[PDB]
């Protein structure tokens, strides 16, 4: 079991969970039967490549470790150089333009490329959120998590839909690292934070311009509360109400739903699977952007259940699982230990 709030086990389980989500989810980038069939093939060697989700998470974490702090110039450069070195990881069509501009040594304003995206409105993709878990490992306070989730996200994702998705994901990880909670209290804390954020005029403006409801993440969290109280919620219901898409708004709430729903056993998923495995399986069964939804659900679940629920056979199937683990331990030593 995962032990105290912000334990080493929780740190390790968080990054391993994210890696598992990316690697296993990537196979389907779908039905529950087919997923269950496919995961049997993990049972008894870095055979599953990671994608942009992990590549960016690793750069983000390496920046934090390098500076023992957030440094936007260092982080932007690490993202750009990681892309330069290994461009075929499955980066979004939009965000590669950001990396190209950052690679220009004349670029001394590292937030400006992201702001120019999509006719100056910014990306609303889930790429800011997919990599953000490291932020919550580095920072314990809600205040710092919000601040640095936003800043890290804004390096590529300047739309409030994009960066607020990243904050929500980081807040979910923040909470999961604290250990045992009712699903009620977990969801309620998230709702409260997003209601606070969606009172800001930039959030209200971005939402209105995109033709959405007035406080979008808040509305989705309320929907999650309803779904968690509803009988026999089907994949159709989840996907139609929450989404399974590349947009942050259609993937971050979904990931959180998968975590909360899978806190309890489910007779549709064999009992031999543990809670972390169940969460990953369920999230992939939703289809769509299985890679990023599973990566995000995995980060939350990993933080909550800890490393003892990370199956060696799954973990050792993933490219770079040892590097991922070292980074988690390093985050714990530098920012959690003294
Ligand atoms: N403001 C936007 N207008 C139109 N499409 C967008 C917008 N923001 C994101 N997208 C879509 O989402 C995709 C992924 O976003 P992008 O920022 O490239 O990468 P990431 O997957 O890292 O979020 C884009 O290639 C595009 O298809
Ligand atoms: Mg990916």
């Amino acid at each position: 079991m995962a032990g105290a709030a912000r334990s080493l086990s929780r740190f390790r389980g968080c990054l391993a969970g994210a890696l598992l989500g990316d690697c296993v989810g990537s196979f389907y980038e779908v039905d529950l039967t087919s997923v269950l069939r496919h995961v049997q093939s993990l049972e008894p060697t870095e055979a599953l490549y990671y994608t942009d989700d992990t590549a960016m998470a690793r750069a983000l974490v390496q920046s934090l470790l390098a500076k023992e702090a957030f440094d936007e110039v260092d982080m932007a450069h690490r993202f750009a150089q990681e892309y330069k070195k290994d461009p075929d990881r499955g980066y979004g069509a939009g965000v590669v333009t950001v990396f190209k501009k950052l690679l220009n040594p004349k670029c001394r304003d590292v937030f400006e490329p992201a702001r120019a995206q999509f006719n100056g409105k910014g990306s609303y993709g889930n790429g800011g959120a997919m990599r953000v878990a490291g932020i919550s490992l580095a920072y314990s306070s809600v205040q710092d998590v919000q601040k640095f989730a936003r800043l890290s996200a804004q390096l590529t994702h300047a739309s409030s839909l994009g960066y607020n998705g990243a904050i929500l994901q980081a807040l979910a990880v923040h909470l999961a690292l604290q250990g045992e909670s009712s699903s009620e209290h977990f969801l309620k804390q998230l709702l409260g934070h997003m209601e606070d954020l969606e009172g800001d005029a930039q959030s209200v403006l971005d939402a209105r311009e995109l033709g959405m409801e007035e406080r979008p993440y808040s509305s989705r969290l309320k929907k999650i509360g309803e779904l968690l109280d509803q009988a026999s919620v089907t994949r159709e219901e989840v996907v139609s109400e929450l989404g399974n898409g590349i947009a942050a708004f259609e993937s971050v709430p979904t990931a959180i739903y998968c975590f909360l729903r899978c806190m309890e056993p489910d007779p549709e998923i064999p009992s031999a699977f543990n809670s972390l495995q169940r969460t990953l399986i369920y999230s992939i069964s939703l289809g769509g952007d299985t890679d990023t939804i599973a990566t995000m659900a995995g980060a939350i679940a990993g933080a909550y259940y800890g490393m003892d629920q990370v199956p060696e056979s799954w973990q050792q199937s993933c490219e770079g699982y040892e590097e991922t683990d070292i980074l988690a331990q390093s985050l714990h030593r530098v920012f959690q230990k003294s």
